């Protein structure tokens, strides 16, 4: 499961999105250390605050199944450049993924940006800050 | 899969919760029309706003897999009476579940309250309100 | 400050809304026991999850100023019937307003529905449930 | 109103926080181009997802009043180093503040980190990505 293949997983996951308000579909594929893939997509709500993102859908799915060791996360959307995870997703990612996990961002036209969890949100607010 | 059995599913799902800040674990089990069960649990974050609930974890998991027809949702937590879904969950439920879906609420001591999606959030804000 | 006058306050507050994504403006006016009025409006974000509602904007404003005793909350939007607070707002309302506070819901055509905080979200999840 | 004075404003705003669940109070002070200061503080909810942060409380307050031109934002909390805005706040900040606005982060022991909005969340997801 290289990043190329993980991207195709996120592209497929994108087609499952429920986004009738923004008409903006997002897909994500999370790869565990054991090689298992969890797909995620954004799921909207008439009350915008309750919309959930593809990145978080995939992570929530994994953690709920007991999988908490990851190696890579691919995210895709029909944006101008590689899709940029929103702050809420970066925050959840910084909590649920170890700082070494690779984050692969792409769009639907071959644009690819790769960065680590730490780079996605440097100095992220964490539990250590609470105590 | 009766409500008794769906409750045991939610009780198991509760043990998967990642809740190091509140130490309050919640479990949920969503039953589709075809009899498939999706488990969900709350997943917290040092930045409280980003915490996700068991009800929504289960629903997000189902919808992302392509399952959008449900019949029942069980929710469980160690509360005094049947656990009460927070407003955000009721909002997502009212969007992703048809008004006839049965919502079963319970705690860890046999308290059981049953209600429909419509009753969970009567006159819920919806897409019809946007247009 | 009767409900009629508080409604006009919410109608004015609605014109301050920043809602370029939904084009759906909402207004709210919160009346304290001492007769002070706090206006609120929805404020959106390209990343939908981060949108904030009029009801919560008004409440957040009041609480931050040290005002925590309220008597009435008016909410208005261009909906078919009285605007329905989303679950997230009902949740925050049930926490920050005592159960006796009156919630006045209306649209832009004279539709008016009045209910108490308790009625807005009966048996709302609360701190008592955490401990 | 230099950053030193804006910090004292955020320190005062911190004392208004309603944070009975985390016992972690945060303060913020937003300075407009015209020299007006809006204070903000975190406001929690038994249902963690609904908690709101100091940064966003201040911004929501300003925007609702019609003030949309800012020059600086100070944030303070009792953290080990300068308090780090959570992803949700950085997201709202990148939307409501122009990329040149100065963000001043500090704790209660003189630690000070200064950065621009762009630096707070480089390449933030924006409306341009939606269309
Ligand atoms: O973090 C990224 C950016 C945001 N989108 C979302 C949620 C929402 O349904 C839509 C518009 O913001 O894209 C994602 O799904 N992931
Ligand atoms: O809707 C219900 C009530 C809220 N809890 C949550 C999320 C959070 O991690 C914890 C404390 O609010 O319980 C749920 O998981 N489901
Ligand atoms: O609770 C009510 C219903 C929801 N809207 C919002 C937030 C968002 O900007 C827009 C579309 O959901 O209306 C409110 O402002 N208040
Ligand atoms: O962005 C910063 C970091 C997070 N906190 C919050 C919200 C919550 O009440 C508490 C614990 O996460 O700190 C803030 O208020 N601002
Ligand atoms: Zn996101
Ligand atoms: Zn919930
Ligand atoms: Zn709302
Ligand atoms: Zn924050």
């Amino acid at each position: 499961m290289n990043r190329q293949e993980l991207i195709t997983e996120a592209l497929k996951a994108r087609d499952m999105a429920y986004a009738p308000y923004s008409k903006f579909q997002v897909g994500a594929a999370l790869l565990t250390k054991d090689g298992k893939v969890y797909r995620g997509c954004n799921i909207e709500n008439a009350a915008y605050s309750m919309c959930n993102c593809a990145e978080r859908t995939a992570l929530f799915k994994a953690v709920s199944e007991g999988d908490t060791e990851f190696q890579m996360l691919a995210v895709a959307a029909d944006t101008p450049g590689p899709v940029s995870p929103c702050g809420a997703c970066r925050q959840v990612i910084s909590e649920l993924c170890t700082k070494d996990v690779i984050v692969v961002l792409t769009n639907l036209q071959g644009q690819i940006k790769e960065m680590t969890v730490e780079e996605l949100l440097p100095g992220a607010f964490s539990s250590e800050d609470l105590h």
